[PDB]
């Protein structure tokens, strides 16, 4: 929501945290932070949410930047969290000074049940030259600043358990930061870090998913207490979808045990998988802004966003023909000759835009096995972009038919017949070979021993004849295969075998 939205004066900001890839979750937000600023002809700043040390197997920070430009999202400028951390530091002497902020050495167990209760702590009514000793404790990481941490003082009796002094300031000397390394003793929480950045960076609408807690009147709080430059906050509803897997354990445990190869895997719900899948921005962005609000915990079904992608793409797609490679079975039109005959079509028979392809075709033909095993004598059929035929004789030997032989009757009419399939003309020395992958979901249960609900057979590889046409096709092209779906060139191997991924429909 954009409470007070200036024009021209609305500064958003999407900040993910750059441990990890971007996934479907992320897209949510990017999107609604991008639309928010464009609505008002304001500006998104990129924020890697690096408040605190983790362990990372990468700079996901490229990656980031990269899938956020393939959703066509720009941001004005770029900062990190750890920017701001002595600026923070300052902030929390501040805090200590006015008496808002103590130092805290209770454990973590008897913290969590005082807080639940109401109870204050022993030390929220230390001295404020004993608070400042313990920070400074803190920051210089001893064994007693690592026993304390800072907490904000504000209403132990509250109703909302975000308000019962919630932690500030952490002191971690064992894990070193991704940027700073070991130069950090004491790191602000989220909680505290969020506020202050956003008022400091000129935010003015910060966007965030709601976490079911009222982590809104704590933010304000923070700004109100600390006189900064007032931001709006609103939380919308986070994007998840049924069967698919977001803990960073499971996924890693997928890449490590192969049941895929890498991140990319058109399974993975990160940004690079689904697009990799065929999801287009413009069926994601459609899908977000037509979902509505969604109570917590819910899940999203993927028919209608693979169904909003396909109304998006069934128009400016070009459409070619398969056949299986091994079951193909051959078909002989005896009254022609084989002499090749080429024919311009057009790629799209309602969208001439896409312009024109080359149609090939012969006295031979392949045809899927089981239309030929729906075909009997005398059948009046049509050769999709062809013409009619009339099938003479099923030539089948021990039961695996071999040849159907039948005449061409293309000037027939073509609404007479009911039986309308594709074929390829039978040159294989141009005809394109290609693996088809269609994929399916990783998990078999909605959301969650978890090994038992594992899809292992979730990859199904097969081999296919396409028509020599395809050959004009650029990786990342989406198009058609007659009677058989939608597709995306993922990659096109020596000798120009194609490896296409089938897109879910819907
Ligand atoms: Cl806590
Ligand atoms: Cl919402
Ligand atoms: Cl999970
Ligand atoms: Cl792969
Ligand atoms: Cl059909």
């Amino acid at each position: 929501a954009m409470a007070n939205a200036v024009i021209g004066n609305v500064v958003t900001r999407f900040p993910p945290e750059p441990s990890g890839y971007l996934h479907v979750g992320h897209a949510k937000a990017a999107f609604l932070n991008n639309y928010y600023a464009q609505m008002y002809e304001g500006k998104m700043l990129l924020r890697f949410d690096d408040t605190n040390p983790v362990l990372e197997d990468i700079k996901y920070e490229k990656s980031i930047i990269e899938d956020l430009e393939n959703l066509g999202l720009k941001y004005e400028k770029i900062s990190y969290s750890s920017d701001h951390f002595d600026l923070l530091e300052k902030y929390c002497i501040d805090m200590i000074k006015m008496n808002k902020a103590y130092a805290d050495d209770t454990g973590v167990e008897d913290m969590r049940n005082q807080r639940g209760e109401g109870i204050e702590s022993i030390n929220r009514n230390n001295s404020i030259e004993k608070n400042l000793e313990l920070f400074n404790e803190m920051r210089k990481g001893t064994e007693i600043g690592q026993k304390n941490c800072i907490r904000a003082k504000i209403n132990m009796q509250s109703k909302n358990k975000c308000m019962r002094d919630p932690v500030m300031y952490r002191c971690i000397v064992d894990v070193p930061h991704h940027k700073h390394q070991f130069k950090y003793k004491c790191y602000p929480t989220y909680d505290f870090a969020c506020p202050i950045i956003d008022s400091i960076e000129g935010v003015t609408h910060a966007l965030r998913t709601n976490e079911y807690s009222d982590r809104i009147e704590q933010y304000n709080w923070f700004i109100s207490t600390l006189n900064l430059r007032k931001v709006y906050i609103y939380e919308f509803s986070r994007l998840a979808f049924v069967k698919t897997v977001m803990s960073k354990r499971k996924l890693k445990w997928f890449v490590e045990n192969n049941v895929v190869d890498s991140w990319v895997d058109p399974r993975f719900p990160t940004i690079k998988g689904i697009l990799r899948r065929g999801l287009t921005k413009e069926a994601l962005f459609q899908f977000i802004l037509e979902q509505g609000p969604s109570k917590a915990g819910n899940l999203m079904q993927w028919d209608k966003l693979w169904s909003i992608n396909k109304q998006i793409i069934d128009p400016i797609i070009p459409r070619y023909a398969a056949v299986d490679k091994n079951s193909s079975i051959l078909l002989i039109l005896t009254d022609l000759t084989d002499q090749v005959i080429q024919k311009e079509r057009d790629l799209h028979m309602k969208n001439k835009s896409l312009g024109t392809c080359n149609m090939y075709y012969n006295n031979k033909y392949l045809i899927e096995l089981e239309d030929a095993q729906t075909l009997l004598e005398n059948e009046e059929i049509t050769l999709i972009k062809l013409g009619n035929i009339i099938i003479k004789n099923i030539e089948k030997e021990n039961g695996k038919i071999k040849q159907i032989n039948a005449l061409s009757n293309f000037h027939g009419d073509f609404k007479t017949t009911k039986k309308k399939i594709h074929w390829l003309p039978y040159l294989p020395q141009q005809l394109i070979t290609c693996t088809l992958y269609e994929y399916d979901h990783l998990i078999t249960v909605d959301k969650f021993d978890w090994t038992n609900f594992i899809n292992f057979n979730s990859k199904h590889e097969t081999l296919v004849y396409a028509e020599p046409s395809i050959s004009s096709l650029k990786v990342s092209d989406k198009f058609q295969f007659e009677r058989r779906g939608y597709f995306i060139l993922d990659k096109i191997d020596p000798h120009h075998h194609l490896h296409l991924i089938k897109i879910p429909d819907g």
